[PDB]
């Protein structure tokens, strides 16, 4: 019966992470918590509590030197899509990151299952932001 | 309100990344169809149905053939973490997943807060293996 609990974020820095996670997009800290120099920085929407957002600092020693560097130069780059945020209605949780100040690199578009927007974290990696459609 | 639905998997190749997230370590398809020339491949843990791991190809439309080969070399050299599985024991897992093909990179490891196995998918792709047991 193994199930996800965690979903591994690459960020560039996360006391910018953190501050992105909870006061752009609403989420809670569900832990943050150092270990042998590893912070366990974890985030979660307010409902959802089986599936959290580990933001993982890309650097030494969990990355080698020239590993990270590349890491971290495709994350600054958008490549890293995390994954897919259902909410109820995309153009009510769009306007309201938007004026927090989230930056979206698709407004919201009509698609065959729902309203679907784009948006990026502060390292640049992106998620889409998805309704069924209202 | 928000929750995370989908998790991003970048995969080499997707008829691979399908039998080893469903013959080895035992997911469910919930999803695999085309439209355009783009396969949309979504698997998930039997006993979860509310979250799906998209496989999605590395490759032309979506990413850009330089960035494209940027990532699958990271990707085969092991360097993206996907997630956490979470399971009762991670030392029974470990072996009933050893036993169908599944590489490890850790053997099992306790830690301050649980026991931690570290394993990875055909592509290179890693997982942490996790339990509350000392
Ligand atoms: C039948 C089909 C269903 C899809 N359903 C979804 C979906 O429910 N949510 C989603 O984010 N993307 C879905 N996608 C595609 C995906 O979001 C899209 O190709 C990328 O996000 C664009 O880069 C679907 C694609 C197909 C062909």
């Amino acid at each position: 019966s193994a199930r996800l609990s965690h979903v591994t974020v690459p960020v560039l820095d996360q006391d910018s992470a953190k501050e992105f996670y909870t006061e752009k997009l609403g989420f809670e800290v569900r832990n943050d918590m150092t270990m042998g120099g590893l912070r366990w920085l974890t985030v979660g929407p307010k409902d959802q509590p089986d599936v959290e957002m580990v933001l993982r600092r890309v650097g030494a020693p969990e990355y080698d030197e020239e590993t990270a560097e590349q890491l971290r130069d495709l994350v600054a780059k958008g490549v890293i899509g995390v994954g897919v945020l259902h909410v109820d209605d995309t153009r009510a949780t769009y306007e309201r990151y938007r004026a927090a100040g989230v930056i979206f690199i698709q407004e919201p578009v009509k698609r065959p299952y729902g309203t679907e927007a784009v948006f990026r974290d502060d390292s640049g990696n992106w998620f889409s932001l998805t309704d069924a459609r209202g």
